[PDB]
């Protein structure tokens, strides 16, 4: 099949990425990096979530694979030994395909929308003053949050930001987000939930400002400020990313491998 | 239909209960506590509690309600003013019904096993030693627990003691179960991931002895101490709780309600 | 004495400084901005915070006095119905003072050094991109903190700030800063201690920059980026902040009023 | 001078105990396990901890020293490999001492009351029931806590069960201790304070039951239950431990060397 390779861009990587290209051309796999159907990420989770966003507008159409020059990675989940045997399964096909939730995020904005998708999660803050929101809950208002801002985290988000922030570990499989608060104020006067919320499905979240209206917003490893934003809303994608599969390397046991022992 | 109301006990209770039986005797409604397919429950969540372990072997012939004569209860959230028109709808029928998963708890013991059903959540602690237990996923071996316990919810649960040990509040849509860390030992020799971790259905959760294996183990209200316990297994139980619902009271709301302001 | 007082700027807390600036003028005080040995800041605790800076290079000739004309603050102790009594025992003098321990910040920059106090907190967060900064107690390497910021804690700031990351709650009498994360990364490669830190008097804690060396470091309300930042010193400053006490408001209960309930 | 020597009682630490007190015998040195005036704890922090109890009835006369012959520990700060150093230096003596505060737990029952010291901490935990005290600080009325329990720290007290209940980690020459909270029940209804709470010395903090009045008290490895206590009353001792030191081991170096790399 059509195939594309994006590398972290050190010296490992290039020529891992080299080898790889040279062991396709033995095969039917022709390098397409507009239309492939395969796309190898080779380097870190920051480099398969750029590669994410290269090709998010055919998700559909991509099955994608990580390896890891460096440390174990929750996306970049193979080993640079491993490439040779990656790239004869590859050729063969008849690999089983997995998918992850993703995450909507929908900015409305001035006097129209902008939305996006996240692997890992979309965090909102201030523009530099307080960061003060309304919560509002498939349109019942739920909370006001003053604090230093909000992330939601997709599944396989929940090991990034999302965890340091005390957010639950969620497997891939259940389709939902996860809201999680960074440092709320909480006293007679001012109230939050303080624990994380986990939402289905069909539930939409919505962020509404109070006095300011200039927001930090991130989606993964991107951070764009946005002026004159009136909402943020948040919600389960009906859009999913794909994954090859060669072997059962389970969600779990990759948690244990990066957060317990390897 | 046969109808039942088990009551907390106290004055206000008890006189709310013999007021719906009068009310109840208006129609064709029998009062049967022995094969009721309405079981109604006044007080709070804790008698809510003992109703559905009361009835835990007809779960899928009865719909529940609660009635808080105190404060709002998650389970118990209809008012004390709302008995009669509660009294007439449920007369009438042709009300909706609304599920919530269960927690199946698995008890290995000695030279046999032990089932139980929990509405809120299960936990594991120790018989006044050191608590040591290895945590199983899936057949692979996660981590070495070495704490004050460990506490496994379901979602309608994760308001309850997992909210209390910082876990995640989860809609009960979500067939899940969650589990969260009561004090665990972490230093240079002892790990654990700290996190909460939410599994969906069919994953197996499995607590193993490493030394003692007397356990103090909780299902709801209930508190046993078990003795040569093996093996202690969590899963997403294929039965559910029934409720009766007249109006809607959102799952978040609720929350709100709980602990946001009312 | 020599007095001046400092208001909010709505008109509550105008009005009621011109009033008690009447009250004042049928004793033996003079108002003077300049050298005041009595400050007043009548507001909340932001206006009481920017009282402290505006006469912190005279803050042993100085007794603070904080009026709440909004919710109790734990500055702003006093109410406003108490403004006439607060004139006459002020005018007669025979007041005890209670001091406070301050934070001293030391920023150490370019190819020379600037110092702060802080009376609730100093933190450190980045430019935009990720923080990573090596964290040396007393000359030895402690930690390698990579995340969003540290977070380094007056006595009288722990209810602040320090108090939403988490920071153990200090009596004032304790003479000790204490040293916050902000959602830190913990996996199999990076760690840091997780807990707060609290360090005594003549302890030093120092953070030094290891890639990026542009950081956002603010001084309680006051927020300044910082360039070519050589390293960031933090101790307990032999400098104090002084109240007026008229009467028996203990720390404990001002939090219980602030946290709890009144 | 007179010396005793307390082993965990393995093999490595009773042969390591045994060829010390073979070198102590080429010196001056008696062995006596009544009135020594050193006293070597070969094993881990438990044994330290049986050792400190074994003899505080002469704390001002007793300069302790650990051994630790597994991993490394807060008291058992030795290594096995220095003992002989550790033997000569102790002989000739000319060492100083280093003082850690300690925390006085009074225990008022029945129709009289019983004190203890803890060199790590004093917990209260409910007897089976629920746990429901009210917390009073100072004569004043702080919080009604209800949960799982409460645990009081010394200073090298908070690197223990205190950091796994999210307390604050306290530099030793602070003379305070450390109130954490264990599973606190928060809601509309109930409202505790949720932070680690530090008190200097000479202030009180006084549990009083509410309904049961049965509680399970631990004093570091001891754990006693209780039976008609009317009042539980913590406050930082006067009384002092003694610690021989031969080299600088920094507190914040055994801290990073314990829970972040060695
Ligand atoms: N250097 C390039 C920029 C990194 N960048 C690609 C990433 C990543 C990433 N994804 C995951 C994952 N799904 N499960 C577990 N591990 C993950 N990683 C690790 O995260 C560490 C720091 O990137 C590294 O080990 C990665 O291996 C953006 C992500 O930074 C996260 N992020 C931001 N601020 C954070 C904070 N304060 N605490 C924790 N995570 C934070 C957030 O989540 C973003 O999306
Ligand atoms: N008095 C009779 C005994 C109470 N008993 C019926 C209960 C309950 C209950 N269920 C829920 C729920 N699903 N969502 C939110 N609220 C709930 N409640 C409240 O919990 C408070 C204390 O029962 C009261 O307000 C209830 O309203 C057993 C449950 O105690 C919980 N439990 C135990 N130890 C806890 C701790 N340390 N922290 C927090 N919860 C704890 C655990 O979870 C059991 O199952
Ligand atoms: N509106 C003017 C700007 C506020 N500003 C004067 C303040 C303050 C303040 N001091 C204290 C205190 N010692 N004990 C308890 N209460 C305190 N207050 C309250 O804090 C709330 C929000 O100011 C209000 O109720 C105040 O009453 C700066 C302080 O924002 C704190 N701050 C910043 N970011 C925070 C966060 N994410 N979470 C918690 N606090 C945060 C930080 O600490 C600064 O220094
Ligand atoms: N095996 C004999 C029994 C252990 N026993 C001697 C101990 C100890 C101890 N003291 C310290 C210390 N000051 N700083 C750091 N490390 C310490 N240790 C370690 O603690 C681990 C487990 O003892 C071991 O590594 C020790 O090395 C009683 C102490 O268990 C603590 N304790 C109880 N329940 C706990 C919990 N849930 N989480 C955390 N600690 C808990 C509590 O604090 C007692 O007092």
């Amino acid at each position: 099949m059509k195939y594309m390779i994006t590398s972290k861009g050190d010296e490992k990587s290039d020529l891992l990425r080299l080898n790889m290209i040279a062991g396709f051309g033995e095969y039917d796999m022709e390098y397409d990096d507009v239309e492939p159907e395969i796309v190898i990420s080779i380097g870190g989770d920051g480099t398969f979530l750029s590669a994410f966003h290269q090709y998010e507008e055919r998700l559909d159409e991509i099955a994608f694979i990580g390896i890891h020059t460096g440390h174990l990675g929750f996306y970049a989940d193979w080993r640079p030994a491993e490439a040779d045997k990656l790239v004869k399964l590859l050729a063969k096909g008849e690999y089983q395909k997995v998918s992850y939730p993703l995450l909507k995020t929908t900015v409305k904005y001035g006097i129209k929308e902008a939305t996006y998708l996240a692997l890992n999660e979309s965090t909102v803050k201030s523009s530099g003053g307080p960061f003060v929101v309304d919560v509002v809950i498939n349109d019942i208002h739920f909370e006001r949050f003053r604090g230093d801002g909000l992330c939601m985290s997709t599944p396989s988000g929940t090991t990034a930001y999302n965890k340091s922030l005390g957010g639950a570990l969620m497997h891939p499989s259940i389709e939902a987000m996860q809201l999680t608060e960074m440092a709320s104020i909480n006293n007679r006067v001012y109230r939050t939930i303080g624990s994380p919320l986990v939402f289905p499905k069909h539930h939409v979240v919505s962020l509404q400002p109070v006095n300011d209206k200039d927001f930090q917003i991130s989606v993964d490893h991107l951070s764009i400020l946005h002026r004159d934003v009136q909402e943020i809303r948040y919600e389960v994608s009906a859009k999913k990313i794909h994954f090859a599969r060669f072997r059962s390397f389970p969600f779990w046991r990759r948690v244990h491998d990066s957060f317990i022992e390897d």
